[PDB]
């Protein structure tokens, strides 16, 4: 069976064995619409790239199965060719009364407005497809408006910033074929061009 038959068996845990790495194909096609609405497979996938960013980032879990911490995952890195992503956004500390800024799953995500100024995480960014050191400001737009729909099939619009527009940024890339380093200039990959804001 698929990727996708395989993964959203009841007794299947998404694992680093799930998730395919910078080389293979799937991760530079584009990724095909799901059709409304959703069929159930395209739910449970959903719900199990969830339950596997919940996984990684609990210490328990994580290390007991081997994970590497993610706050976004898209259907592309599973073997799985479908505009879905989840993103999974812990509230910061100083710990939270509510536990995460985003948690969502979404369909056939997509920006449709964004601001002119740009901005990047100083940090740079990583990705669970990729296996080795990339460094460099990967630079995104600072805030975003996405248009994209629910689990429930349902039509919705939301306007992000900082941290959490460049997560979203990160996933919906993915299925459009594009990698974070993508968005690097490998000329100099900490220039600074005026107006560009980091992301501390
Ligand atoms: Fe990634």
């Amino acid at each position: 069976m698929s990727a996708i038959k395989t993964i959203t068996k009841a007794s299947h845990l998404i694992d680093m064995n799930d998730i395919i790495r910078e080389g293979h194909p799937t991760l530079r096609a584009v990724a095909q619409d799901v059709t409304f609405p959703l069929n159930e497979d395209d739910i449970i996938l959903g719900e199990k790239m969830l339950q596997f960013l919940k996984n990684s980032q609990d210490p328990v879990t994580a290390e007991k199965m081997e994970l590497r911490g993610g706050v976004g995952l898209a259907a592309p890195q599973l073997d799985i060719s479908k505009r879905i992503i989840a993103v999974l956004i812990p509230n910061p500390e100083d710990p939270p009364k509510e536990a995460y800024a985003l948690k969502e799953v979404m369909y056939n995500p997509r920006i449709i407005a964004h601001s002119v100024q740009d901005a990047a995480l100083a940090d740079g960014e990583g990705c669970l497809s990729v296996d080795r050191v990339v460094e460099g400001y990967v630079i995104r737009h600072s805030r975003v408006t996405i248009e994209y729909y629910d689990k429930n099939s349902d039509k919705k619009k939301l306007k992000l910033k900082g941290y959490q527009s460049i997560v979203v940024q990160h996933e919906i890339d993915h299925t459009n074929g594009i990698m974070f380093f993508d968005r690097i200039n490998e000329k100099n990959p900490f220039e600074i061009k005026e107006g560009l804001l980091l992301i501390e």
